Formats: C-alpha cells, structure tokens, sequence
C-alpha cells in the first residue's frame, strides 16, 4: 500500500528535523534544511508539513533574514505541491518561558506570548494554514501554591479570545486547536487530558472556533484509553487536528512511530477514524505525526522512520476495514449487541410518566435471568485481533 | 481539634460497613446496622450520612419490609439530629449490570437502571436530599469493539435529560453529581476524569442542573493532581460535591482514610478549599468521606479510621491557615508572583490593535534579561512544606 | 493451528472457573465442577491442569468428602490423560491471612500457614506435580509502620527452608516457584518483581531448589517490561514457571487472555521462549494461563477465552518464527549488530592490562566518527511488526 | 536544625550545577565553577561532594588542561575540608554512547567505556573516594529485538568482573555500587529494580566488592515503595550508597528536592535508616542528594533548594525519633503485633516432624476466630501521621 495526496499524511518539520539532543545527552544528528525535508517528505508521500515559528526561523532573525527563509521555504511548497495545513508557536524553548507563556507569573512574558504567536498567526494565514495548534507546554506547575490555578485559566481565557477577535477582523477563518498533555516539561500541565480541554474551550467567548488536538502518547501517559477519548472528542464535535505517534504507558514522552506503542490501541483508533458514519470516514483532517526519529539512528533512519508512520496507519486501514466486511464479525457484532445501544433506551413520545407505567421496565423485571447470559465480548475481540495479525 | 456541623463531614453507609471482601477472599466484618451507623457516625461528629439505595434496603425487599426499615433509619436520623446531603443509587453490584446500567448495550438493562434511579430519587427526596450522586461504575468496556462510545454518550445523555425532567416537575429541587473514575471495575469507564465529566454535562439540556462529584483517588489512579483538578472544577462552578479519600498512584483504588496517600496534595486540597476569596472557603457543601477502612481491622478499627479521616481534614486546614497567615509566606509569595496572575494580560479597553502597537511588548522586549530572574517556587514550597510539618 | 500436548499448554482450575465476583459485585456465573473442567479442558488443547488447595477441596472439608473430590478428580485425570504439573495453595482467601500467611505479624497464623503448604505438598507429590508455586499476595502492608520488612523476609525464608528439608526427606523431588506482584491484595506486597524475588531465592539456604513464577500482568502493573525481564531470569537460569496473561499497564490486575493486553511484547516473549538457541525452545516448562474469562461471558464465552489463550499463543509463535526465518529481518540484524554484543568485549587472554595499553581503546579512539554511525533499529523494529500484522 | 559533618550530607557537582537545560527548553542557567560549588557547599554543611569525570574535566581536555583542574579541585578540597566520598563516570552524554557503554552492540564502544571508567577509578582512588557508583542510563532499549538481554548481561558483567580486578591489584579498595533506573533515557533500562540489580550482583565473580546505589524517584518511576525495597537491599547487606530526591509517582524522573515527592515514604525511610537497630543507624554511608533545582530558579534558588534537601532530612528524622520514643506508639506497635514476626515461628529445635506434631497448628487451629480479631494498623499509621505533623 501507498500513500495518496487524499489520505493527507502531514508530518511537523520538528520530527523528522529533531537533532536527538535529549534531556541527558548531546544531539547525535545535524541539522535538516527546511526545503530539504519538504522536498523529502514530498518523496514519501506527505501531502502537507506543519512547523513551529522558531523551526523554520532561528529565534531573533532579523527581518531580512527572516524574509528570506519564507520566500525560500515557499518555493519548495510550490515545487513538490506540498500544502502547510496547520501552523503553531514555540512558547517553551526560550528560558522566558519557563514559568508559562500565556499563563507565567509575570505580566510582561504574557503580552510577550500574545505578540509571538499574532506574528505566526499572520504567517500562517500567508501560506494557507486553516488550523493553529496552541500546545501550552509550559502551562503548569512544580509546586501547588506556585499556581493560581483559577486565575491561570482566566489570562488563558483571556489570550484566546483576543487571537480569536483578531483572526475574525482580519479574516484569516482560522480553527484554533489546544494540545492537552498532563506533564513534560512541568511536574503538572494546566488542561492535562482531551476532556479538561474540551470543557475549557465551552468557555470560551467564540467556542465554535475552538477544537482540540489530542496525541496518542499524551493521553496514554496518564494510562488512558485514547481512542475512547477520541470517539467522546468526535462526539462533542471538537476534533479539529490529530497528533499521532506511540507509547509505553506512564514514562516520559517518547515520541515513538505510531502503532510502535500500544498496537492495539492504534489498531481501533484507525477503525474509528476510517470506518465511520456512511462507509465515510467519521474524521476529515489532516492525520499528523508528531514523533521523533530514536536518538540511535542516523539519516537513513530518519526518513525510515518516516515511512514506517505512514506503513503502520495504510496497515492498520487495511485490516480494519476487512474486520468490518467479514460475516463472522457481524455475527459476533450482533451476538454482543453493539448497535441495540444505538436504539434510544425511550420508545418514541416516552416521557417519565410513560416509563413509571411500564411494569415490566421494572416490577416485573427478571434481573436475574438478563444477567446470566453472556455478552460474548472475548470473542468479538479475539476476531478483531486475528484481523489485525492478518490471520483470517 | 474538634468537629461541629459547620465541618459538614459526612460518611456513606458503605465505607464504614464495608466488610472487607475484597477481590481476593472473603468478608473479615459482620455487616454493620444502619441505625448504628447513625448513632456511631453521631457520635464522631458527622453531620450527615448518604447511602446507595441497596445499602439501607437489600435489593428485592418487598413493600413492607423496605417500608420498616426506611421508618427506622427515619428515627435514628430524627434522634441524632443527622441529615442524609446526598443520595445514590446502585447501577453496579447486580449481575444484570455487568455491561453498564445507563450504557449497557442491553435495551432492557436500560430502562430498569432508570426506573432503579427514579425510585432512588423518590426516596431521597423525601429524606431531604439536595444532591443525587451517579457513580457510573459498570459504563465502559475491557474491549475496544464492544462498547459505541458515541452511542454511549447519547444514551448517557437520554437518561440523565429525563431524571432532570422528573425532578423539575416533582420539584425536588435536586442537583445532579456525575462522579468520574478512569477504571476498576471496567478495563476503561466512559467519563474517566473531572475534565471528561465536565464536558459531557455541558451537552446536557438543562447543564446548570448537573456538575461533578470527583473523588481523591479517582484522579490519582492516572496520575493526576487532583488539587488542580479541584481548582478547574471550582473555575467552572460545576464542584457540587466531592469525595475524600487517600490512594498511592496507580494502582488498584485503595480508598485509604484522606491525607493517607498523597499527604501533599491532601494539604493543597484542603488549603484550596478552605482559603477562599474573602476568608471564606472556597466550598460550600459537604466534605464527604468515601473510604473504607482496611481489611486487617476490626469494628474497633473501623471507628479510629471514621475519626482519622476528620483528624486529618482539621489538622490540615489549621496548617493551611498558619501557611496563608505567615507574613514570610506572605513575602514569599509576592517574590514568587503568584498574584500577578490576577492582573489582566491587557490594559483597559486595550485590544490586538493596541497590543501590536506596543514595542515594549516585542520589538523592544528584553527576553533574556527576564529569561535569567528566578521565579523563587523551591522556598515558597519548603515553607509550605515546614507549616505542614509544625515546624514553623 | 492446533494445540498438541508437546505444546504443554496448562491452565488453572481457578482461571475457567471464576465466578466473577469482583470487588464491585457478585458473580455471573455458576460454580465449575472439577470434573467437567478437566473434560473441557482436556477438548481444548491442555496437557496439564493445576489448583489451588481450596480451588478442588472446599476449606473445611471432612477427610471423608476431601478423599472423595481426590479420587474423582484422579479419574477425570486418568480417563483424560491430563497431568498436574503444578500446585499450588491458598494462603489469601481465608480472614486468618488478611495480614499475611507466612509473615504474618502473628505467629500462629504463620504455623498453620506452614501446615497448610505441607499438606497440600503430599497431594502434589502424590498427583504427580513437579512444582510448587507459591504466590504471597497477602505479603506486604498498608502502611510502612505495620510491617518489619527484614523480619518478614527472615520468616518467608524459614518458611521456605523448611518446605525444601521436608520435601527432600520425604523424597517429592519439587522445585518450589515464588511469584512476584507488586500490589493487590495488599497496598504493596513483598517482592515485587521478579527482580526482587531472585535476589530473595538466592539468599536461600537450597537455591538450587528455588526459581520464579513471572505473570505478564504482575510485572505490566508496574510498567516494566515483561519479556526483558523473563529474559533476565532465564540469564539466571530461575525460568521455574511461567503464568501468561494480559494486562493493560498500571491499574487493577486484568487477567485478560494471554496477548489481548501488550500485543508488542507478547510476540517478543514468544519469540524469546521459541527461537532460543541451537534452533530450539529457551524455555521448556509448561506455558501456563493464569487469566480470568470476563465478568460479561457465560460459559460459551469461558470455553471461547480459554481457546483464545491457545490461539494467541500459537499465532504469534507463528510470526515469531516467520520473522527469524526472514533474509531481510537477517539483513536488519546484521545492521544493528545485535550479534556483536555476544562476542566479548575482551579478546581471548586480554586483561586490564592489555586494555590499558591498547591506544585504540581511548587514546586513539574517534568517538565523533563511532557517534554519528545509526543502529537502524526503526528499520528492524517495523520489519518486526510487519510480520507480526502477517503484511510479509 | 543545623547539620553536622556527622550528618554525612553530600551533593554530586551536577545537582546544583544542572544548567536547567531540559528535553524541551535552553539552559535557564549559566554554569558553575567546581571550586565555588565546593566552598557553597561546604557553607551550608555537606561534608563531601562527588562528582563524573565529565562534570569536572570537560570532555576532551588536553591532559595539562585537566591536570590543572584537578589541582584547584583538591586545593578547593583542602581549604574547605570537604571530602569526595564516592566518584561516577558519565557514560551517557556523548554520541558515542546512544546504544549504552558497557552493552553497546559496538564492540569497539564497550572497550572505550571501560577504558573511560578505568581512569575515573584512578583519580578517584587519588581523591579517596571509597565507591564507585555505575549508572547504566544507556544500556537497554527502544525496541525489543535490537538488544539480546542474555548477551547483554553476560558483557556487563564481563565489564564489571575486569574493573573489581583492576581495583583489587591497584589496592584501591573501592566499593562498586549499581543504580538501577526502569527507564529515561531508554525506553527500558536494564536493571530496572533495586532487586534487579541485586540479583545481577550476586552472579558477579567477586560478589561482595558489589552492591546497589538506588535512587528515591526511580523506584517511585515504577510505583514501587522505596522504603520497603531499601529495608530488602539492608537486608541483602548491598545498600553501599543512596541517592535521595523526590518524585511524583511514574512520569519523567522530577529529581525534586529530597521529601518534595511522597513525604509519607521519605517519613518512613528516615524512621528506617536512623532508628536501626541498636538505638543506631541501620546504614552509616553517606545521605547523597542526586536532585536539581527546577528550571524555574536563579542561584539564590539554587542554594535555597540545596539547604532545603538538608533541613528536609534533619526535620524528618527529629519526627521519626519523637515517634519512636513515644509511650502511645509503642502500645500501637505491641497492639499490632509488629515486634512479634522478629520471633522465629518454629521452635527453639522444633522441625518439620514436631511441627506436623502440633496439633494446634492446624488440627485444633480456630483459623475464624484469629481471623477476627483486628490488627490496629489504621490507628498506628495516625499516629505516625500526628508525629510528622507535630500533633504530638
Ligand atoms: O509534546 C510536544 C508537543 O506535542 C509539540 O510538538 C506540539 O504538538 C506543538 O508545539
Ligand atoms: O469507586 C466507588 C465509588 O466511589 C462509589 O462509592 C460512588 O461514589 C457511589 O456509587
Ligand atoms: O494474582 C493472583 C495470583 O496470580 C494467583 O492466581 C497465583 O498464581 C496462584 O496462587
Ligand atoms: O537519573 C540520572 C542518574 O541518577 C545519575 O545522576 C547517576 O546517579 C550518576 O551517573
Ligand atoms: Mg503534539
Ligand atoms: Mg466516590
Ligand atoms: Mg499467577
Ligand atoms: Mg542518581
């Protein structure tokens, strides 16, 4: 199987471009040429490529130079017909940032973080991006009474509304999608899971502007289920941008390929994305890969890496798709009663009066009997996993 | 230190009467009375005692004997001068509800778990209740196939619109407390964090009658700072219970007495509650211990572990005043900024326009000089940590 | 594929005959009779079939009733041909060992825990077992101060002294297999790893009779991997028993069919135990399920769980050989020269002295040029997978 | 308080000089000078300091470059009269090392890191320092083939074997200690566990040169209960170092200040190392603090957090000694029996033969009614709890 421009694989400049420096050793690779990687991403089928301001230009360019770089940059676009879907903001590198961007302790980094990121806003817009990723990394805490949590969420309330009213003037029709994480690099991160950022973003003053983006990694740090949390995003409507990649449980963030973590997990993830409403997929957007390339490979790995990404989820596609025609699945589907929860628990024009009246609903109910027969649940997932392990 | 009803400590019938058959053997407690519980629970200085509806009146009591025993518990209640804050209903110990009450893929199971509830609230109702609390243990999944978690949240959803409706018309007047839990008993549970419950309760269709009810360790079996969370749920007004407990990580749910298992987040938690704006706690109802007293004890045991949990919640609350108290905490503090998170980003009437007018904000912007001052969060936590400890 | 006995596939009495009974509510299921399970197990695929004390004898039986169950349970064996490579007893059920059986802080309760192992060493003996696993789940504590750490481990090490001398004397010829989990029943339980339970083993006045029981799930709660440190304990050669089922990182003890949790590494395990060295097996004991068919199943569901353990199992070996076999995985192989770290480190005869004299080891090495040379580790590991999902 | 050279406190070079450079930002700090980091120290009371060949020696300096380093070094050393108690040797920062040192699949790596480690031994044999500790960061792996465990294995101890000979013909009478980590920066780490490492010891050739440097948060990075595992390798006679800090259960390593983390288990494990038996410490090597200042600081926080680590043992242990020597606690301890698991549980010359004998150990045991009584474990740990809050 290969990739098509359709099955919009996007890749941050970030990933392939990370230089493996980790937090206890010196960067074992060199640095990638922004045109270089378009031109390579181009090659293994990409169809866009995101980036952080300070990825494509180095933190204090001078406009000149700055000016440069863009024009350069927009070149190699044009050439390999590679398109810029989502766009976002280095708020954690820079040591100003330490305590936060748009929440740090001091009023001054906070209209700092605002400025940086209206810049990017305007850069963005320039190349067509439609969605800007706000990934609050620094957002957070070491120690509980170093954190106003209360007023923390009101100046990242305050922030957003403010980029929300400019991108609106200005016209730009951008989507904003916040990246919850639950820690790394602070001890605790401010909206730690997909749920703390949907209900923050229902707060918000142009709420239908505002979306999440979820990765995998993130929310199995904390040990939970990501596609269960995916499947409440899309219920909610807010999915606007997906970040995929793998991981080990509770660690630090390791960035894997996706499906190199919990296989499993990524396998009925790509079966909810794909295997949606009509026959259509129930998700749209770009599926990005936020990962790192291990710090133990060179070039040639790099760009393996990058493939295998796009290897695990075509894959995956392929068997979820097959689970889902096969006869003996649809019988285990029904025997599992799958889509009798799709029927309303209410008959039509049923109210609470009607539900009190009804004996059987209750005085004459056999709880007894329902609860011994079997769900057959263990078979229905044993068939799902012979499909994966391309066994039927 | 000594409770009064103003502490408004609470206890369910559960926790102390919890005969200690866990998942590996069998019950080390006789079965405690209700009208005992009332007088013993007096006694310790409660105000108030909840229960699951199965907890006072075994599950299949006809008419006539559920009818006593509700006149009796009427007594104790009338004697002690106890208030019932909250009730609950069972919707996980029966076989029947092994896939889930509201959720399970079963249509029957579904219509009985909300005829089990409306009773529940008939009866609450009656006692005085204020608050329903929905603890939906058995909605979820082992297996990712078996469970529509769209088709979940939808029949979530039917049944909780109706159980409002009832109210409103009956005119109970109650407020509706969904309580979120990552897992245990379902590999996975649907609404695994505060985060994920406040965003569902936000789609319902009369969302003002409904908020949370996070418990201690609930939020810790993934890891996160349940203080933090507290404070999300207090920023969005949606904190109408809560339940106190101890936990360590995650791990199976341990339900130690509070302050018995992460003894740092126990203080924060108490600090946030309790230091309110203006003096006054930033919480108002009850502070309601769901716990269990372990295995290894007896009715004795059972007793000092009823008082420790009120122990713990004064001694803390007394540290977390002399903390705020202290003009060196006070000092420290102001070193550290933490009020400045209070002060709007903006300047009155200023917008993006403003903003980007302003050099001092960017162009002119000094981010090494402020990346290089020290935010001084070590010492403000060490004093925090010497008040906690009666060393200052 | 289909099991053989060479296969040596074994199950527990208490795995297929759980009840259900969690720590949230009664079972679903109706009691296993011995017999019957020695007869579905037998049509399954089993070779072996093994038990706790309690599991065949219910606590409390009469010699006369206990002596019945025995001889009807020698038939069912006989007549099936099923074995009882191992036994086991339970010393975690019963409120006497809420603190313990053998390091109970009471010391009559650690005496009748002896009695108790004695006794069911003579039915072991006597049906032919050749191990006996010892799992303390009631070992460890709460709470630090309960628990002299270095006085249990002195009790368990004369508890286990003695079982050794005894068996000896009476010429049974087992070997006796610690298993090791980290928590649940207790808050934390003594040896926790597998790590910890051979250093303990070693400390053993008959070492050579003593080796470990790994469950998959023990060493996943804790987030460690599993097929690295069977690989460990093979390395030491304490690879007694081996207990497979899944586990979906840290949370309450799942029991799921064996692959249905870590997918990834339970193809690794599966490669480490099969493609061992000189072409055959690493490992040669019993491949033993200790895993639990879910709360939501009958006893169609039992019977298709405990057929899934055998499915899993055998696919996976499947792959695992697929993936050795392959010339391009023996390409990967080479390119990452995992072969090269079985070649000494030293040549033959080379001491520190030689080393220190060798300017090529330090004083000439260019560790800038090893540094930038990949491992192409990705590559081998997405080789891997591939095979795993049957894509190659 | 105030600490004394008696206290044994020491700081590796690299906790106050971490530059606060992480996975995700730039360094917030500018580096500091070796022989100003021995007088601060010396300041505020350690009484020795420790260092890697790295930290001191920048990598790649020029032997006369070095030597002179060395030579402030000592004369820092000698003005201050601090001492170097243990040496390390950073085999984890540069390039070379991206597939470990010792266990590298690269042949010619693991000649070099012996080489590297070889002449760190020798300064610190010129030094004094009495252990060296080895902290295998890079040996393991991303991926479960890349590295044969067994191979693996056998080239550690290869590497270890040859260094025990190097120091015993030099006379050095060094001690070595392992530190075992579960993972960061490898996906997984070999040795994960205190227990692991310990196992791994006792196969070395000269065993009782070995033992384990484990750390706080490394245990706690499993969920493990440090306390517990440090009163096990006591037990072991292998606690020949400690690295203490804090942490937050499994996330990142924190390297918090030392009682930041679980104050509840950094209780415990001062109660556990100071009231030994004989009224005396149960170890007498040095408190080592392997922290780092949070990111958020300056160097007044810096010295600010290196007194906390020290003020944080010394108000822990004044608690610990107070509980001990209180009338009320040691009733509780007698009430639950800690005292009696010291007593053996046969008999003076009783065997297995007078224990089958003994009749109330099993014929005539009540195990219900023993079963029954309680332990008092709940009001012994709020006592301990009082203790630390300086209740009592
Ligand atoms: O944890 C790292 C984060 O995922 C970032 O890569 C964001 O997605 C973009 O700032
Ligand atoms: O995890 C168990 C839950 O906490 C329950 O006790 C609810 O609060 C009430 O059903
Ligand atoms: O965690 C429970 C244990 O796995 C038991 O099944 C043992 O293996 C036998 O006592
Ligand atoms: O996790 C980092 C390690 O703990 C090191 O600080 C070692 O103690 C010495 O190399
Ligand atoms: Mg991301
Ligand atoms: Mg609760
Ligand atoms: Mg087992
Ligand atoms: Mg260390």
């Amino acid at each position: 199987v290969q990739a098509t421009r359709e099955d919009k694989f996007s890749f941050g400049l970030w990933t392939v471009g990370w230089q493996a420096r980790d937090a206890f050793g010196d960067a074992t690779r060199t640095a990638l040429d922004p045109v270089e990687a378009v031109h390579k991403l181009a090659e293994i089928g990409a169809y866009g490529i995101t980036f952080h301001d300070d990825d494509l230009v180095p933190f204090g360019s001078d406009a000149q130079t700055r000016d440069g770089i863009i024009a350069g940059f927009k070149k190699a676009l044009d050439e390999t017909g590679l398109i810029v879907p989502m766009v976002t903001t280095n708020l954690f590198t820079h040591p100003v940032f330490k305590d936060g961007g748009f929440t740090s302790n001091d009023r001054s980094v906070r209209r700092y973080a605002i400025r940086k990121v209206l810049r990017q806003m305007d850069l963005g817009a320039e190349l067509g991006a439609k969605t800007l990723v706000l990934w609050g990394g620094r957002e957070g805490a070491e120690y509980d009474s170093a954190k106003d949590v209360s007023a923390a969420l009101d100046r990242y309330r305050e922030a957003l509304n403010l980029l929300a009213q400019y991108s609106e003037d200005r016209g730009y029709g951008l989507r904003f999608a916040i990246e919850p994480k639950p820690n790394e690099p602070r001890g605790d991160i401010l909206l730690p899971t997909a749920g703390h950022a949907i209900a923050f973003v229902q707060e918000l003053e142009r709420p239908e502007l505002f979306g999440i983006n979820p990765e995998t990694g993130n929310e199995q740090m904390s040990n939970l289920n990501f596609t269960q949390g995916i499947a409440q995003a899309l219920w909610h409507k807010k999915l606007f941008h997906i970040d995929l990649n793998g991981q080990h449980g509770p660690k630090f963030d390791q960035d894997l390929v996706f499906g190199h973590g919990d296989l499993l997990n990524a396998f009925s993830l790509v079966d909810l994305l794909e295997n949606g409403p009509d026959g259509a997929p129930a998700y749209d957007g770009p599926r990005h890969f936020d990962y790192k390339p291990s710090r133990t490979e060179d070039y040639d790995g790099v760009w393996e890496s990058a493939k295998a990404n796009i290897r695990m989820y075509l894959l995956l596609k392929e068997r979820a798709k097959a689970f889902r025609a096969d006869p003996e699945v649809q019988e285990a589907l029904a025997a599992s009663k799958v889509a009798e929860l799709k029927t309303p628990t209410l008959n039509p024009g049923e109210g609470y009066a009607e539900l009190l009246a009804d004996r059987s609903a209750f005085e004459d109910y056999d709880a007894d009997a329902v609860g011994a027969k079997g769900f057959g649940f263990v078979k229905l997932n044993q068939l799902a996993i012979e499909h994966l392990l391309g066994a039927r």
